[PDB]
């Protein structure tokens, strides 16, 4: 009918005479969000006839209805609710003001970094098709962790460990590091390319322009992390050589300086930098949020760095937050500023690559140096975010790329090698045999899935578009048939 | 203020109780009915001509037709072929009567390896013309008859695989393997060819998801992948040693199974009655043969196609339709076309034959192309009468025509008439440019098909009426493709896609 996905039609009705009411809803799992109008519901023209209205509250986590009527600004009901899909929920306000919300109808219902490679590739894959269009699939709108947030740091994690891995390993076969440079500069422009042209653009609008290209993406901040890393790690690398040796932190002391002052850089820029018509130091949203008295201030220093260096037309126009905050800037996720956080979570996979390779002999050791590092960075973030999305000293935000956010990635990634190096390395108990062929395949998997996302054998047109079920189906269906393709590649030796 | 390829005519009228009328058909039109271009009002006084805009078409020649509009009686006529952009202004006036035609502005117009350069040639050639090829008249398809440079490209790629064919499937023969893993493995890589067509190549993604409603069916893959099978096993199944006539008693079975098939097209077309359409029909219908047969598009092909196909599962933009109008939906590459593409393919398997059965003296495989290439020149000429709409069998893209077939073939003996030697006997060109495309035919193809829309192919114009702008797009599109073929080639990545 007229419902649209994941909207409740709520007939609302007035048993009173001398009032204006207008209804007014707020999204409970927004921070400081201004009552927006919903309706108007105008007096009963008569004593038991009734004015009904017609409204579509969007159902994806609660709901604020507060009603104050225009004329006076008095209070008559203010109610929190938890609205279903496709329900039906009828509100009766009369006098005793009194209001029940009645409902008339129920709505309705090594190997180990090849492994963990393919997990992330496979939920990225899943979350960029739309993961079911459920509100727990998709980024989180500013503060939050939903699950399409935990896959692109987990694979900059991976790549940090076989940077590290790779490199020791032509390290110790002979090769110059002059001709590794090279090849690590050629990869990272290859990237950057094809962030640049391939992935970011979407063509069917209309050819590619330079005065609406969007510089900065995904693939372009991978590239640039890529290259920082292994640039950082071949100049100051040292030949791989037990009880509280501590030689995997001590020997890499410059790479830790650096990382140090990258990120007492990156605090400082949010934390301290002026940005015209803006608080300094804010991390907040912009648009309704904060009470909506920042209009145009989404991502404080951060989003301000960015508009100014590669304009406000290069950026992303459709945030993650436009669709519950309201923002009317643009603001991309992969800016300038995160690409320090993001350098810093690639150098802590460097980090995990290390234990994984110096205690080779010891698998006790690397199972207690795995859970020594998750559980300091688990408290780490623990102290930051207070624990808690809102609140806290720097809330866990993927736009930003939050310190707070990256400690917890890397928590949680170093936690599923601490379950996953056991089983399939030493153990051996399960080979990762569904997930690693995209882990073999990653960015010719991510490209291929990228260009081919439109095609028949992963979209096609649906009975309903206004259904769950369905879009959960075709995409789970898609994300099998890039598992296949990428298990096909294998086959062939195709890397 | 004006499109591309269309000038700007103006009529001033001086007649005073007479309402003028003009009418426009292009002259390449066979027999096309006059359509209304403007209508131009008698003028309301002496001294004040009433004055009408209306804008032609220029890609090849204009007729006008001067009538009045309560009398139906002629006033004049003209031929005049218009430029570009012009401001032709068209004046009537009574002295009988004659209308003058003027000009205010000027317009502004003015292994082997010599199979591999082949199919490299025509590759390059084919994804010149698919991206637009400038938006040129003679760069696109031909309306219905003729023969435009875009609609080479396609036979002699057929021609040059089925001769890859003859010659990859002798090499494996001689070499020793087995007939039922080389009749799977063809009947793989035509399965293959035909998915690859039918989900990728045919449909357009943009306008929206797969509907399985308003799927393409027929296309250029598709029966790329069914002559493949076709030609293929019957070449398989009709094989005999190396060892003079002799490469064609060696080849009277399947040259009697082609006979059969061409037999079975000419019947079929000629014969094969239509509900509500001429027996033996061959004109594009819309508006032409003066518009009396306006849904017969290709006759019995047409027929045919649409009766086991369905209407929508046909292209919808026929090449008809920018010309004669006609609004029913045909597939150039429909089923009756198979046939012709079949024998197309076996000829490309004969010359495969005779430039390997005498390998060793290069003045017999001289004259045998020689020979090949005058006997299927005598049969087009013959065929077509020389003429771009008369003669029996008139050469048509759309239909796939027995005298495009012959011409073409033609045509493809003499374009390997002179690189043979050149490239094999003399060396003087190595097909230096052109042969990395004849080795990556397929990924080439499919590549340029999937990415015609990203930016190192297409960019936003400066100006969307400019043919300098579209040509420069194109060219440089097709230069980075042959780039990409050359990467490819250098990295020992070949065939397999
Ligand atoms: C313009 O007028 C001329 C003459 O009146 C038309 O020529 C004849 O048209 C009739 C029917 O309209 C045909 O039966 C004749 O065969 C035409 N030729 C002759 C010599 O009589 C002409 O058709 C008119 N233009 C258009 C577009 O209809
Ligand atoms: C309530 O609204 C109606 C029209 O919507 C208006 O006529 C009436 O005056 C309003 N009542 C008050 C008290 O303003
Ligand atoms: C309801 O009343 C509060 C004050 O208690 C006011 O701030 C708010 O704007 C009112 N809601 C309206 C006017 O929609
Ligand atoms: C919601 O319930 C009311 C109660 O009768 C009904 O009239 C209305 O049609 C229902 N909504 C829809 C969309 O059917
Ligand atoms: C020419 O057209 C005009 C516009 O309707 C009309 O008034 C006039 O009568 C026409 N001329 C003749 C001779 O009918
Ligand atoms: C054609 O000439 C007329 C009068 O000379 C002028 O008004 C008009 O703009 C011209 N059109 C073009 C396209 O130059």
């Amino acid at each position: 009918a007229e419902l649209k996905m994941d909207q409740a039609l709520l007939l609302i009705h007035n048993e009173l005479l001398w009032t204006n009411l207008t209804v007014y809803w707020k999204s409970e799992c927004c921070y400081h969000c201004l009552f927006q109008v919903l309706v108007n519901v105008p007096q009963s023209p008569k004593a038991g006839k009734p004015s009904a209205a017609a409204a579509s509250v969007s159902t994806q986590h609660g709901s604020i209805l507060q009603l104050n009527d225009t004329l006076e600004e008095k209070e008559v009901c203010r109610l929190e609710y938890r609205f279903g899909e496709f329900g039906n929920y009828s509100l009766l306000v009369k006098n005793i003001i009194a209001c029940d919300l009645a409902v008339n109808e129920d709505p309705v219902d090594l190997r180990s970094v090849d492994t963990f490679r393919g997990i992330a590739l496979i939920l990225m894959v899943f979350v960029n098709y739309g993961g079911g269009k459920y509100w727990y699939f998709k980024h989180a709108s500013w503060n939050g962790l939903t699950v399409a947030d935990l896959v692109f740091p987990w694979f900059v994690f991976i790549m940090g460990s076989s940077i590290f891995l790779s490199m020791t390993s032509i390290l110790q076969r002979g090769c110059s590091k002059f001709r590794l440079l090279g090849k690590i500069a050629w990869r990272s422009f290859l990237l950057i390319c094809i962030g640049i042209i391939i992935v970011n653009p979407n063509y069917c609008l209309g050819p590619l322009s330079w005065d609406k290209v969007r510089i900065p993406g995904v693939l372009q901040r991978l590239g640039v992390t890529y290259f920082v890393v292994a640039v950082l790690e071949l100049l100051f690398a040292k030949p791989v050589p037990s009880c509280l040796s501590l030689r995997d932190i001590t020997s890499s002391w410059p790479q830790w300086l650096l990382i140090l002052v990258l990120e007492g850089l990156w605090l400082g820029l949010t934390f301290l930098l002026p940005v015209p018509g803006c608080p300094t130091g804010y991390l907040g949203p912009g648009g309704i949020g904060d009470f909506g008295k920042y209009p145009n201030c989404t991502g404080g220093a951060a989003g301000y760095i960015d508009r100014l260096l590669l304009g406000d037309d290069h950026l992303y126009q459709h945030p993650s937050s436009a669709v519950l905050y309201h923002t009317e800037v643009a603001y991309d996720p992969e800016g300038i500023l995160g690409t320090i956080n993001s350098i810093v979570m690639a150098f802590l996979g460097v980090q995990a690559g290390k234990i994984l390779l110096y205690y080779k002999a010891r698998t006790k050791d690397i199972l207690i140096r795995f859970t020594a590092w998750c559980c300091i960075l688990g408290l780490i973030s623990v102290a930051l975010t207070k624990v808690s999305e809102n609140e806290g000293f720097i809330p866990v935000n993927k736009n930003l790329w939050s310190l707070s956010y990256v400690t917890t990635l890397s928590s949680f990634a170093f936690f599923i090698l601490l379950v996953l190096y056991p089983v399939v390395d030493v153990k051996g108990l399960w080979t990762g045999t569904p997930f690693f062929y995209p882990g073999m395949n990653s960015i010719l998997v991510y490209v291929g899935h990228e260009v081919f996302e439109n095609y028949f054998p992963f979209q096609w047109k649906l009975k309903d578009n206004q259904s769950h079920k369905e879009h959960l189906t075709q995409n789970i269906v898609a994300t099998a048939l890039w598992v296949l393709i990428a298990y096909i590649l294998y086959r062939k030796k195709i890397f």
